[PDB]
C-alpha cells in the first residue's frame, strides 16, 4: 500500500568515480566524451585491430576499467583476468551502493532481489581476439547471469537474481523489475542496476553501419543538428526498499519510485524505429494516478538521433495532454515543464543509461538545481511549438511545482529509456519525504592493515569537510552505520569517543602511524550470518559500560550484536565514503 | 482469482521436429544423443577447430539447425546469415505455437507478453572466427535482446519483451515471469519459449574442464554410475492464458499453472554448487496451498551429476515431508511419488532444458503414461531409502492421486529447474479441465504457391490418420480454427463445404494439381489489423448465405471478419498440423 523507496546508490561514469563528482561535473556543463581507445588496449595487438575500424572515434570513458579488487572477492588472478570487466565493476559498484545505504550484507534480508541491466560481451570476444584458449573460468567470466548470480553469491541472499538485457533501456526496466518484486511481496529489499563497458570493436562498426554514431561524437539531444550518438561506459547500482519500512528504519532515502511502466513497441515500421504512440501509452501507464501538473522534470531517452528526439517529446506531449484531459484539467499546462538529459554530457551509456538518468535525477533533487543541456544552442525544429516543454539550457534553481489551491507538491519527475528494439520503460520519481526532528563504539575494519589505514584516512578527510562545510553526521548516527553499515572485516580498528573531535584526532593519529593511544587494532582471515549472536563476555561488558573493552574484543574476533544496543526506533543512517577497493590491474592474459 | 492455462505449444528437440514425436519417442525410451560436430561445420575450416578441443565428443542435437524460413519474415540472405541460428529457431517455433493454440497474431490481444530463455552467444563467437566483417545486421543478430523484441515486433504486440538468461533454467523462469504478469493483469496473453544451440567449442572446452561433461556423453540421471551431463540443443515456446477466459473462449488447453516460484541459492559452498536448503524453500513456496498427496510426478532437474541428483531428491523430500506436516498429515506419504527427468533421453538442453521438462509432462498428462528413465538400471545410493519417491524405470499407465474420502484429483506434477550460478525455479502443473459436452468456410493460405500445396497436403494427411483413428475434428471447428487461428497469407485457397470428405476429397484434388473443381485460387503480395473490418460486398453475400461468393472474394483480398459469423460462445479451437517453413540454408558468409 505504498511506494518504493530509493536507499542507497553508487556510480561510476566518464570522469566521475563517485556520484557528488558526477552531479559536480553536470552542474558545470562539462563535456565529459573523450577518444577511443586510448591505452586500453595498448599491450597487445588488438590496438590497431581498433585503429582500422570504421566508426567516429569517440566515447565516454570510465578511467580504470581493467582494475578490481580481486583479494576482496576472494579470486583468482586467472580466474579475475578470463572475467568481463563489465562483472568486475558491477561487484565493485554494488557493494559501494550497498554502502552508502548503509547496509552490511547481513543487514540485508536473506529474499533480496538482485536485477541487473547488461548487454554486450565485448571481453569475450577481446578474449578469442587475443588468441586465449578457453578455461572453466572463461564461461562463468563471461555469461551475463553470472553477472547477477555472483552478486547474490556475494551477498547471500535468495531473492529472483536476474540479468537484464533490453537493449538501450536495461537499467530502467531493471529498477521496474525490482519495483514490481518490492510491490508484490516477493523482495523485501532489491538491487537493481546497470553496466555498460566498450571492450571491443564489433559493436562500434556494427552501429556506424547503421547510421547511428554521429560524426563528431556527441549526443547532440534536442539540437538542430542531431546526427547520432556516442556509445560511453558507465555501471550504477541502487538499494530499493518499501518506502513505509524504510522510514521506520531511518535509511536516508534518495528518493520514492511513484510510477514505474514497461511495454514494447510492437510494429514500427522497422525494428529499430522509435514509436511515439508506444512510447505514450508507455507514459499514461506509468502515470497512471499522477497529477501531470505536478511533474516538474522529464530525463528524456534523447539519443540525439535527427528523428528519435523531436519523436520522443511529441509523444511526452502527447501524453501529459491526454492525462490533463482525463481529470477536467484544461487542454494546456499550466506552466512548461522542463526538460533534458544527461547524455549530452557523458554520452549514451547503454545499459547503463536508464540508470544514469536516474541518479541525475536524484542528484538534482537533493540539491535542488537542473544543469544545463549541451550542445543545444539551436533548438530542433520539430519539437513542438505549443511551449509545453522547455529545454534547460542554463542552470537553474529548481523550485518546486504547486497546485490550485497553492499547495506544492515534492519535486517530482519522469525518466525514459528505450532500447534500439522497441523495449521502453518509464520511470516516475518523487523527492524523499523530510525527516522529522552519550559515549559511542567507532568501529572500522578492511582486508589489508593498507586498506584499514586507507577507510580511516578517507573518512578523517570526509567527516572534517563537513564540518568546514556544517554537514557533519550525528555522532551516535555516524557510530550506528559504521557498527551496523559495514561488513567486519579481517583487519580491525577500533575506539571510544564522547564527541567528534575526538573521532578526527583519534583518525589523525592512526592514520600518521603513531602507537596507539586509547585505539586499539585487530584481525583474523578466512556464509554470511544474519542470525544475532553475542560473545558471553561482551555480553556483560555492556551491561558494565566498558565500551571501550566491547571495542577491543571486537577488534579480536569477537562477535557484537550491535543493534541490541540502540533503541530500536530512534537511529539513523548516513552517507559515508565507501571501501576503497585496491587497483590491482587485470586484463587479457598471454 | 484463477490460474493460467497453457493454450498452445510447439517444440523441437533431438530427433523429434515436433511434439508428437517428441512423445513418441520418450514413450520408447528412445536415447537420441549423437555425436558433436557432425555435418554442421563441414563447409569451412572450423570443423577442426572442433577436432582439436579436449571434450567428450557428444551432443542431442536439433537437425536442420542451418534451415530457415528468411522470405516468410521478409529478411535479406545477407540479414539472415548473420542472424543466431537460435534468433531464427525461436522465430519458427514460436510461431507454430501460435498456430497450435489456434492464433493468428491478430487474434492475440495488443499487450501480449515475450519472454524467451537463451544463454548462449555461441554463433556470434562463429562469426569472428571464420573472419567474417561486423555489418549492421551482427549486432541485430546476435543480441539476446533482440531474440524477443524481434518477436514482439513480427506479432506487434505491446507487453514486455524480454529474454531470460538464468543459465539452465531460463526457460523455467520464463514460464514464471509470463505467469507473474499475467496474474497480475499486465498481460492478457503470454508468450513464454526457450532455446539453445550449440554453435561453437568455447562452451564446451570450459565445461569439461570444470569437470562437469561425462566421458560417455549420457545423462544418466539417478544412476550410480553418474559422472557429468551431456549438452542439448532444443527450442519450444508456450502460449499462455488465464485459465477462465480461456474456458470461455474454448482454446485447447494442455495443461493449468497451479503454482510457480523462483529464488536463488546465496552462498552455497561454491558458485556452481547446489544449495538443497534452497531448493527446499522454493519448492514449499510454489507448493504454497497445493497438497503434496495431490502431486503424482515430478520432473526433476536432474542433470545426473553425481553429486546434484541425490541433493535434489533429497531437497524434494524434505520439502514435501515439511508440507505435510504443516496441516496435520501423516509424517510419511500415503504413496510413493513417480520421479523422472527428460535429460536421459535427449541430455541436458540447458536454456531450453526446463519447458523441455514442462513439455514431456503435458504430453504425458495427455496420454496419462509416464516413460521410462534412462541408464538407470543401478539407483545411487545416497537417494532417500524412505521410500517418498520412485524411479519410473518402466513405462507405466499413469493413475490420479486420491484424497482419503476417495476424491480423484485432476494429474498434477512438479517441475524443477536449477541454472549453474544459483537460480532455481518450480512449476506446479495440473491437467487440463474436462471440455463440457451447417456449411461452413474451408480457408488456407501461404507465401508461395508451393507452400500452398505444401500446408493442403499436410492437412489431408493429418486429417484422414484422425479418422482412421475416429480422432476427427468437428468441422465448424476445423473451419474456425482456419479462419481465425491463421494469418491470411499471400496466396490463398479457399473452398465451401457440407461434410468432411467433402473436405478431404477437395484437398486431394488440389495437391494432384486438378484445375479447380468448386475450389478457388487467390493472391497478393505486400502492420497487424486487429481491428474488425468487413468489406461491403463480403457483408451482404454473408446476408444471402452464398458462402462460396464470400471465400472467392476473401482469395482476392477481400477482409472478412470471421469471428462475427459464429456464436461467440460456441466455437472451439483444434490443433491442426503447422506452417511448412521453407528449408532454405542461412550460414556463416564467406
Ligand atoms: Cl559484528
Ligand atoms: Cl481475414
Amino acid at each position: 500500500d505504498d511506494a518504493v523507496a530509493i536507499v542507497g546508490a553508487a556510480g561510476r561514469f566518464p570522469g566521475a568515480d563517485d556520484l557528488d563528482t558526477f552531479w559536480q561535473q553536470l552542474r558545470a556543463g562539462e563535456d565529459l566524451i573523450a577518444d577511443y581507445p586510448g591505452d586500453r588496449f595498448d599491450g597487445g595487438p588488438y590496438a590497431e585491430v581498433v585503429a582500422r575500424a570504421d566508426f567516429p572515434k569517440f566515447a565516454g570513458r570510465i578511467e580504470g576499467v581493467d582494475r578490481f579488487d580481486a583479494d576482496f572477492f576472494h579470486l583468482s588472478r586467472l580466474e579475475a583476468e578470463l572475467m568481463d570487466p563489465q562483472h568486475r565493476l558491477a561487484l565493485e559498484t554494488v557493494w559501494a551502493a550497498l554502502e552508502n545505504g548503509g547496509y552490511a550484507p547481513a543487514r540485508l534480508p536473506e529474499n533480496t532481489g538482485v536485477y541487473f541491466g547488461v548487454s554486450g560481451s565485448d571481453y569475450h570476444h577481446l578474449l578469442n581476439a587475443s588468441g586465449v584458449a578457453p578455461d572453466g573460468f572463461t564461461a562463468t567470466g563471461n555469461a551475463h547471469s553470472m553477472l547477477a548470480n555472483r552478486i547474490s553469491y556475494v551477498l547471500d541472499v535468495h531473492g529472483p537474481s536476474e540479468p537484464v538485457d533490453t537493449a538501450c533501456s536495461s537499467s530502467l526496466v531493471a529498477l521496474h523489475r525490482a519495483v514490481e518484486h518490492i510491490r508484490s511481496g516477493r523482495c523485501e529489499m532489491a538491487i537493481a542496476g546497470g553496466v555498460n563497458l566498450l571492450l571491443s570493436v564489433d559493436t562500434f562498426a556494427a552501429t556506424h553501419m547503421a547510421g547511428m554514431l554521429s560524426p563528431d561524437g556527441r549526443c547532440k539531444t534536442f539540437s538542430a543538428g542531431a546526427d547520432g550518438y556516442v556509445r560511453s561506459e558507465g555501471v550504477a547500482a541502487v538499494l530499493l526498499k518499501p518506502l513505509a519500512q524504510a522510514q521506520r528504519d531511518g535509511d536516508a532515502i534518495w528518493g520514492v519510485v511513484r510510477g514505474s511502466a514497461e511495454n514494447h513497441g510492437g510494429r514500427a515500421g522497422s525494428l529499430t524505429a522509435p514509436n511515439g504512440k508506444a512510447q505514450a501509452a508507455l507514459i499514461q501507464d506509468a502515470m497512471r494516478g499522477i497529477d501531470p501538473d505536478s511533474i516538474g522534470y522529464v530525463e528524456a531517452h534523447g539519443t540525439g538521433t535527427g528523428l528519435g528526439d523531436p519523436v520522443e517529446v511529441n509523444a511526452l506531449d502527447s501524453a501529459y495532454r491526454a492525462l490533463r484531459t482525463a481529470e477536467g484539467g484544461p487542454p494546456h499546462a499550466a506552466r512548461p515543464c522542463a526538460l533534458g538529459s544527461v547524455k549530452t554530457n557523458i554520452g549514451h551509456a547503454e545499459s547503463a543509461a536508464g540508470l544514469a538518468g536516474v541518479l541525475k535525477v536524484l542528484l538534482a533533487m537533493r540539491h535542488r538545481e537542473l544543469p544545463p543541456a549541451l550542445h543545444c544552442d539551436r533548438l530542433n525544429p520539430h519539437l513542438p511549438l505549443d511551449g509545453g516543454f522547455e529545454v534547460v539550457r542554463e542552470l537553474r534553481r529548481w523550485e518546486p511545482c504547486t497546485d490550485a489551491t497553492g499547495r506544492p507538491w515534492p519535486l517530482r519527475a519522469g525518466v525514459s529509456s528505450f532500447g534500439f528494439g522497441g523495449a521502453n520503460a518509464h520511470v516516475v520519481l518523487e523527492a524523499p519525504p523530510v525527516p522529522p526532528a552519550a559515549p559511542q563504539a567507532i568501529v572500522l575494519s578492511a582486508r589489508d592493515d593498507d586498506r584499514l589505514r586507507a577507510t580511516a584516512g578517507r573518512l578523517r578527510d570526509f567527516l572534517d569537510r563537513a564540518r568546514r562545510d556544517g554537514h557533519a553526521p550525528d555522532l551516535a548516527d555516524l557510530a550506528f552505520t559504521l557498527q551496523v553499515g559495514r561488513e567486519a572485516m579481517e583487519r580491525r580498528l577500533g575506539f571510544v569517543v564522547g564527541s567528534m573531535d575526538d573521532v578526527l584526532g583519534t583518525l589523525d593519529r592512526f592514520f600518521a602511524g603513531d602507537e596507539p593511544s586509547g585505539w586499539h587494532t585487530g584481525g583474523i582471515r578466512r556464509g554470511v550470518r544474519r542470525e544475532a549472536e553475542q560473545a558471553p563476555e561482551v555480553t556483560r561488558a555492556l551491561h558494565d559500560g566498558r565500551l571501550d573493552r566491547v571495542t577491543a574484543l571486537w577488534c579480536d574476533g569477537a562477535p557484537v550484536d550491535w543493534q541490541a544496543m540502540h533503541p530500536t526506533g530512534e537511529r539513523r543512517a548516513v552517507r559515508l565514503p565507501a571501501y576503497p577497493f585496491a587497483c590491482d590491474r587485470y586484463w587479457v592474459p598471454a
